[PDB]
Protein backbone atom coordinates (compact mmCIF):
# COMPACT_ATOMS: atom_id res chain seq x y z
CA UNK A 1 0.00 0.00 0.00
CA UNK A 2 1.43 3.38 -1.02
CA UNK A 3 -1.15 4.95 1.30
CA UNK A 4 0.45 3.29 4.35
CA UNK A 5 3.07 5.52 6.00
CA UNK A 6 4.30 3.60 9.03
CA UNK A 7 5.49 5.53 12.08
CA UNK A 8 9.04 4.70 10.99
CA UNK A 9 8.76 7.13 8.04
CA UNK A 10 8.67 10.09 10.45
CA UNK A 11 12.01 11.85 9.90
CA UNK A 12 13.23 13.60 13.03
CA UNK A 13 14.65 16.85 11.67
CA UNK A 14 16.65 18.82 14.25
CA UNK A 15 18.87 17.47 17.01
CA UNK A 16 16.17 17.49 19.71
CA UNK A 17 17.69 16.51 23.05
CA UNK A 18 14.61 16.11 25.31
CA UNK A 19 11.93 14.62 23.08
CA UNK A 20 11.91 15.30 19.35
CA UNK A 21 9.92 16.59 16.38
CA UNK A 22 9.36 14.29 13.40
CA UNK A 23 8.25 15.16 9.87
CA UNK A 24 6.57 12.42 7.87
CA UNK A 25 7.69 11.73 4.30
CA UNK A 26 6.27 13.75 1.41
CA UNK A 27 3.08 12.02 0.28
CA UNK A 28 3.78 12.52 -3.43
CA UNK A 29 7.34 11.19 -3.69
CA UNK A 30 6.58 7.63 -2.56
CA UNK A 31 3.94 7.17 -5.29
CA UNK A 32 2.83 10.08 -7.47
CA UNK A 33 -0.87 9.39 -7.12
CA UNK A 34 -1.08 11.17 -3.75
CA UNK A 35 -0.62 14.55 -5.44
CA UNK A 36 -3.85 16.10 -4.22
CA UNK A 37 -2.11 16.16 -0.83
CA UNK A 38 1.34 17.08 -2.18
CA UNK A 39 1.23 20.55 -0.59
CA UNK A 40 0.27 18.89 2.71
CA UNK A 41 2.79 17.67 5.27
CA UNK A 42 1.98 15.79 8.48
CA UNK A 43 4.25 15.72 11.52
CA UNK A 44 4.33 14.50 15.13
CA UNK A 45 5.88 16.72 17.79
CA UNK A 46 6.96 15.01 21.00
CA UNK A 47 7.68 16.76 24.32
CA UNK A 48 9.09 15.17 27.46
CA UNK A 49 7.86 16.44 30.86
CA UNK A 50 8.84 20.03 31.68
CA UNK A 51 10.29 20.44 28.17
CA UNK A 52 10.01 23.48 25.87
CA UNK A 53 10.36 24.08 22.10
CA UNK A 54 12.30 27.17 21.09
CA UNK A 55 10.13 29.93 19.57
CA UNK A 56 9.98 29.52 15.79
CA UNK A 57 7.72 30.12 12.81
CA UNK A 58 6.96 27.85 9.86
CA UNK A 59 6.19 28.87 6.31
CA UNK A 60 2.89 27.08 5.90
CA UNK A 61 -0.51 26.99 7.57
CA UNK A 62 -0.57 24.53 10.47
CA UNK A 63 -3.05 22.75 12.75
CA UNK A 64 -1.94 21.33 16.10
CA UNK A 65 -4.01 18.54 17.64
CA UNK A 66 -3.06 17.29 21.11
CA UNK A 67 -3.09 13.50 21.38
CA UNK A 68 -1.55 12.89 24.81
CA UNK A 69 -0.99 15.02 27.88
CA UNK A 70 -1.32 18.73 28.48
CA UNK A 71 0.77 21.83 28.06
CA UNK A 72 0.99 25.54 27.30
CA UNK A 73 1.38 27.18 23.88
CA UNK A 74 2.17 30.81 23.01
CA UNK A 75 1.48 32.35 19.59
CA UNK A 76 3.35 35.60 18.93
CA UNK A 77 2.48 37.96 16.07
CA UNK A 78 3.75 41.42 15.15
CA UNK A 79 1.03 43.26 17.11
CA UNK A 80 -0.79 40.44 18.92
CA UNK A 81 0.09 37.98 21.71
CA UNK A 82 -1.86 34.94 22.92
CA UNK A 83 -1.08 32.22 25.47
CA UNK A 84 -3.33 29.15 25.62
CA UNK A 85 -2.99 25.88 27.50
CA UNK A 86 -4.25 22.68 25.93
CA UNK A 87 -5.52 19.37 27.23
CA UNK A 88 -6.16 16.10 25.38
CA UNK A 89 -8.12 16.50 22.15
CA UNK A 90 -7.70 20.28 21.96
CA UNK A 91 -7.34 21.54 18.39
CA UNK A 92 -5.69 24.88 17.67
CA UNK A 93 -4.96 26.58 14.35
CA UNK A 94 -1.51 28.01 13.65
CA UNK A 95 -1.32 30.60 10.88
CA UNK A 96 1.64 30.94 8.55
CA UNK A 97 4.51 33.12 9.75
CA UNK A 98 3.20 33.15 13.33
CA UNK A 99 5.78 32.55 16.05
CA UNK A 100 5.08 29.65 18.40
CA UNK A 101 6.62 27.93 21.42
CA UNK A 102 5.30 24.97 23.41
CA UNK A 103 5.89 23.46 26.84
CA UNK A 104 4.93 20.31 28.75
CA UNK A 105 3.70 21.71 32.06
CA UNK A 106 3.09 18.19 33.41
CA UNK A 107 5.72 16.60 35.65
CA UNK A 108 4.96 12.95 34.78
CA UNK A 109 2.77 12.86 31.66
CA UNK A 110 4.21 13.27 28.17
CA UNK A 111 3.15 15.65 25.40
CA UNK A 112 2.16 14.24 22.00
CA UNK A 113 0.90 16.61 19.30
CA UNK A 114 -0.43 15.39 15.96
CA UNK A 115 0.36 18.13 13.44
CA UNK A 116 -0.84 19.08 9.96
CA UNK A 117 0.67 21.80 7.79
CA UNK A 118 0.18 22.87 4.17
CA UNK A 119 2.96 24.47 2.14
CA UNK A 120 2.75 27.98 0.69
CA UNK A 121 6.11 28.41 -1.05
CA UNK A 122 6.85 25.17 -2.89
CA UNK A 123 4.50 22.14 -2.97
CA UNK A 124 5.34 20.19 0.18
CA UNK A 125 8.42 22.31 0.93
CA UNK A 126 8.08 23.09 4.64
CA UNK A 127 10.67 24.95 6.71
CA UNK A 128 10.86 25.99 10.37
CA UNK A 129 12.55 29.33 11.09
CA UNK A 130 13.96 29.46 14.62
CA UNK A 131 14.31 32.94 16.09
CA UNK A 132 15.77 31.37 19.23
CA UNK A 133 18.62 28.87 19.36
CA UNK A 134 22.34 29.25 18.92
CA UNK A 135 24.45 26.68 17.11
CA UNK A 136 21.68 24.08 17.50
CA UNK A 137 19.66 24.86 15.77
CA UNK A 138 21.02 27.88 13.92
CA UNK A 139 19.18 31.13 14.56
CA UNK A 140 18.30 32.92 11.33
CA UNK A 141 19.62 36.03 13.11
CA UNK A 142 23.09 34.62 12.31
CA UNK A 143 22.44 34.84 8.55
CA UNK A 144 22.71 38.65 8.73
CA UNK A 145 25.93 40.62 8.68
CA UNK A 146 27.18 41.82 12.05
CA UNK A 147 26.95 45.49 11.01
CA UNK A 148 23.32 44.92 9.96
CA UNK A 149 22.37 43.43 13.33
CA UNK A 150 24.53 46.06 15.05
CA UNK A 151 22.52 48.77 13.29
CA UNK A 152 19.14 47.06 13.82
CA UNK A 153 19.33 46.21 17.53
CA UNK A 154 21.61 49.22 18.27
CA UNK A 155 24.07 46.81 19.95
CA UNK A 156 27.80 46.21 19.39
CA UNK A 157 28.82 43.10 17.46
CA UNK A 158 29.81 41.54 20.80
CA UNK A 159 26.65 41.25 22.90
CA UNK A 160 24.76 40.16 19.78
CA UNK A 161 27.55 37.73 18.87
CA UNK A 162 27.47 36.15 22.34
CA UNK A 163 23.64 36.16 22.32
CA UNK A 164 22.67 34.40 19.08
CA UNK A 165 25.69 32.08 19.18
CA UNK A 166 26.10 30.94 22.79
CA UNK A 167 23.43 28.23 22.86
CA UNK A 168 24.25 24.53 22.56
CA UNK A 169 21.11 22.56 23.51
CA UNK A 170 18.71 21.58 20.71
CA UNK A 171 15.15 22.71 19.98
CA UNK A 172 13.50 21.10 23.02
CA UNK A 173 15.23 21.89 26.31
CA UNK A 174 14.22 21.59 29.97
CA UNK A 175 12.13 24.21 31.74
CA UNK A 176 11.93 24.74 35.50
CA UNK A 177 9.16 25.64 37.94
CA UNK A 178 10.34 29.25 38.29
CA UNK A 179 9.94 29.47 34.51
CA UNK A 180 6.80 27.31 34.13
CA UNK A 181 4.67 28.88 36.86
CA UNK A 182 5.26 32.23 35.14
CA UNK A 183 4.73 30.80 31.64
CA UNK A 184 1.55 28.98 32.68
CA UNK A 185 0.28 32.14 34.37
CA UNK A 186 0.53 34.04 31.09
CA UNK A 187 -1.59 31.18 29.70
CA UNK A 188 -4.07 31.29 32.60
CA UNK A 189 -7.16 32.86 31.00
CA UNK A 190 -10.44 34.08 32.49
CA UNK A 191 -14.03 33.43 31.34
CA UNK A 192 -8.50 32.28 18.29
CA UNK A 193 -8.32 29.87 21.20
CA UNK A 194 -8.39 26.08 21.10
CA UNK A 195 -11.40 23.78 20.90
CA UNK A 196 -11.62 20.20 22.11
CA UNK A 197 -12.59 17.46 19.68
CA UNK A 198 -15.60 16.61 21.87
CA UNK A 199 -16.96 20.18 21.83
CA UNK A 200 -19.65 18.58 19.65
CA UNK A 201 -21.93 15.61 19.88
CA UNK A 202 -20.72 12.59 17.87
CA UNK A 203 -21.48 13.19 14.21
CA UNK A 204 -22.16 9.44 14.06
CA UNK A 205 -22.64 7.06 16.97
CA UNK A 206 -23.70 3.53 17.87
CA UNK A 207 -23.40 1.27 20.88
CA UNK A 208 -20.02 0.23 19.45
CA UNK A 209 -18.28 3.44 18.37
CA UNK A 210 -18.27 7.21 18.08
CA UNK A 211 -17.11 9.68 15.44
CA UNK A 212 -16.32 13.31 16.26
CA UNK A 213 -15.35 15.74 13.51
CA UNK A 214 -14.39 19.40 13.70
CA UNK A 215 -15.63 20.91 10.45
CA UNK A 216 -14.77 24.10 8.53
CA UNK A 217 -18.50 24.81 8.16
CA UNK A 218 -18.70 25.20 11.97
CA UNK A 219 -15.19 26.22 13.05
CA UNK A 220 -13.90 29.29 11.22
CA UNK A 221 -10.26 28.38 12.02
CA UNK A 222 -10.57 25.57 9.48
CA UNK A 223 -12.18 27.44 6.55
CA UNK A 224 -8.89 28.70 5.08
CA UNK A 225 -7.21 25.29 4.94
CA UNK A 226 -10.53 23.60 4.05
CA UNK A 227 -9.49 20.95 6.58
CA UNK A 228 -11.48 18.85 9.05
CA UNK A 229 -10.09 17.20 12.19
CA UNK A 230 -12.18 14.07 12.61
CA UNK A 231 -11.72 11.71 15.54
CA UNK A 232 -12.97 8.12 15.40
CA UNK A 233 -13.49 6.18 18.64
CA UNK A 234 -14.15 2.46 18.07
CA UNK A 235 -14.94 0.22 21.02
CA UNK A 236 -13.10 -2.98 21.93
CA UNK A 237 -13.66 -5.71 19.37
CA UNK A 238 -15.81 -3.37 17.26
CA UNK A 239 -15.62 -2.13 13.70
CA UNK A 240 -16.71 0.66 11.38
CA UNK A 241 -19.13 -0.44 8.70
CA UNK A 242 -17.52 -0.04 5.25
CA UNK A 243 -17.90 3.57 4.14
CA UNK A 244 -16.25 6.13 1.88
CA UNK A 245 -15.72 9.88 1.83
CA UNK A 246 -17.29 12.00 -0.88
CA UNK A 247 -14.50 14.52 -1.54
CA UNK A 248 -12.10 14.49 1.43
CA UNK A 249 -8.75 12.74 1.44
CA UNK A 250 -8.00 11.83 5.06
CA UNK A 251 -4.62 11.52 6.79
CA UNK A 252 -5.60 9.22 9.64
CA UNK A 253 -3.28 7.98 12.39
CA UNK A 254 -3.93 5.54 15.24
CA UNK A 255 -3.54 6.97 18.74
CA UNK A 256 -4.84 4.08 20.89
CA UNK A 257 -5.24 0.39 20.18
CA UNK A 258 -4.50 -1.66 17.09
CA UNK A 259 -6.63 -1.13 13.99
CA UNK A 260 -7.15 -3.62 11.16
CA UNK A 261 -8.17 -1.91 7.93
CA UNK A 262 -9.36 -3.02 4.50
CA UNK A 263 -9.92 -0.69 1.57
CA UNK A 264 -10.78 -0.92 -2.13
CA UNK A 265 -8.87 0.73 -4.97
CA UNK A 266 -10.50 -2.92 -7.35
CA UNK A 267 -7.31 -3.91 -5.57
CA UNK A 268 -7.89 -5.03 -1.97
CA UNK A 269 -5.32 -3.16 0.12
CA UNK A 270 -5.25 -4.63 3.63
CA UNK A 271 -3.05 -4.16 6.67
CA UNK A 272 -2.75 -3.63 10.40
CA UNK A 273 -2.24 -0.24 12.03
CA UNK A 274 -0.43 0.27 15.33
CA UNK A 275 -0.27 3.44 17.40
CA UNK A 276 1.65 6.14 15.55
CA UNK A 277 1.22 4.71 12.04
CA UNK A 278 -0.30 6.97 9.39
CA UNK A 279 -2.77 5.85 6.73
CA UNK A 280 -4.04 8.02 3.88
CA UNK A 281 -7.65 7.48 2.83
CA UNK A 282 -8.11 9.15 -0.56
CA UNK A 283 -11.55 10.46 -1.47
CA UNK A 284 -14.08 7.93 -2.72
CA UNK A 285 -12.21 4.82 -1.59
CA UNK A 286 -14.24 2.49 0.67
CA UNK A 287 -12.55 1.49 3.92
CA UNK A 288 -13.29 -0.26 7.23
CA UNK A 289 -11.51 -0.35 10.59
CA UNK A 290 -11.62 -3.15 13.19
CA UNK A 291 -10.36 -3.09 16.78
CA UNK A 292 -7.80 -5.91 17.15
CA UNK A 293 -6.41 -6.54 20.63
CA UNK A 294 -7.07 -6.25 24.36
CA UNK A 295 -7.05 -2.46 24.00
CA UNK A 296 -9.65 -0.10 22.54
CA UNK A 297 -9.43 1.79 19.23
CA UNK A 298 -9.02 5.57 19.18
CA UNK A 299 -7.81 6.95 15.89
CA UNK A 300 -7.51 10.58 14.79
CA UNK A 301 -7.03 12.13 11.37
CA UNK A 302 -6.90 15.28 9.28
CA UNK A 303 -9.06 15.66 6.20
CA UNK A 304 -8.23 17.92 3.27
CA UNK A 305 -10.84 19.47 0.96
CA UNK A 306 -13.21 19.16 3.90
CA UNK A 307 -16.14 21.41 2.93
CA UNK A 308 -19.41 19.62 2.08
CA UNK A 309 -17.72 16.23 2.63
CA UNK A 310 -20.20 13.54 3.67
CA UNK A 311 -19.71 9.95 4.74
CA UNK A 312 -21.62 7.34 2.74
CA UNK A 313 -21.96 3.96 4.44
CA UNK A 314 -22.03 0.74 2.42
CA UNK A 315 -23.70 -1.36 5.13
CA UNK A 316 -26.05 -1.00 8.09
CA UNK A 317 -29.53 0.37 8.63
CA UNK A 318 -28.55 3.79 7.23
CA UNK A 319 -26.51 2.95 4.13
CA UNK A 320 -26.81 4.34 0.60
CA UNK A 321 -28.75 1.29 -0.61
CA UNK A 322 -31.99 2.24 1.15
CA UNK A 323 -31.90 5.31 -1.12
CA UNK A 324 -31.75 2.97 -4.14
CA UNK A 325 -35.08 1.46 -5.12
CA UNK A 326 -35.95 -2.22 -5.49
CA UNK A 327 -35.83 -2.58 -9.28
CA UNK A 328 -32.39 -0.98 -9.43
CA UNK A 329 -31.28 -3.53 -6.84
CA UNK A 330 -32.58 -6.29 -9.13
CA UNK A 331 -30.62 -5.06 -12.15
CA UNK A 332 -27.61 -4.46 -9.90
CA UNK A 333 -27.10 -7.96 -8.48
CA UNK A 334 -29.34 -10.00 -10.85
CA UNK A 335 -31.57 -11.39 -8.09
CA UNK A 336 -35.14 -10.68 -6.93
CA UNK A 337 -35.45 -7.29 -5.31
CA UNK A 338 -37.24 -8.31 -2.12
CA UNK A 339 -34.41 -10.84 -1.73
CA UNK A 340 -31.48 -8.41 -1.80
CA UNK A 341 -33.55 -5.86 0.12
CA UNK A 342 -33.80 -8.42 2.93
CA UNK A 343 -30.02 -8.85 2.81
CA UNK A 344 -29.22 -5.16 3.30
CA UNK A 345 -31.90 -4.65 5.98
CA UNK A 346 -31.24 -7.47 8.48
CA UNK A 347 -28.53 -5.42 10.20
CA UNK A 348 -30.40 -3.30 12.74
CA UNK A 349 -27.29 -1.26 13.58
CA UNK A 350 -26.13 1.66 11.47
CA UNK A 351 -22.55 2.93 11.88
CA UNK A 352 -20.52 0.83 14.34
CA UNK A 353 -21.11 -2.87 15.00
CA UNK A 354 -19.35 -5.87 16.54
CA UNK A 355 -16.15 -6.72 14.68
CA UNK A 356 -15.20 -10.30 13.78
CA UNK A 357 -14.14 -12.02 17.01
O1 LIG B 1 -12.28 8.39 7.34
C1 LIG B 1 -12.41 9.47 7.96
O2 LIG B 1 -13.13 10.39 7.50
C2 LIG B 1 -11.70 9.68 9.30
C3 LIG B 1 -11.57 10.96 9.83
C4 LIG B 1 -10.92 11.13 11.04
C5 LIG B 1 -10.41 10.04 11.72
C6 LIG B 1 -10.54 8.77 11.19
C7 LIG B 1 -11.18 8.60 9.98
O3 LIG B 1 -11.32 7.31 9.43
Amino acid sequence: NPYLFESQRFRSRFRASHGDFRILERFNQRSQLLKGIEKYRVAILELEPQSFVLPHHCDGEAIYVVVKGQGVINIAEQDNKNSFNLQKGDVIRLFAGSNVYLLNKDNNEKLFVYVLAKSVNAPGNLQEYFSAGGQNPESFYRAFSSDILESAFNNPRDKLERLFGQHKEGIIIKASEEQIRAISEHASRSTQGPFNLMKERPVFESRFGQFFEARPERYEQLRDLDAAVGFMNINQGGMVLPYYNTKSTKLVMVIEGNARFEMACYQKIRGNLNVGDVLVIPAGHPITFVATGNSNLRIVGFGVDAENNKKNFLAGKQNIWRNIDREAKELSFSMPGREVEEIFQRQDQSYFVAGPE
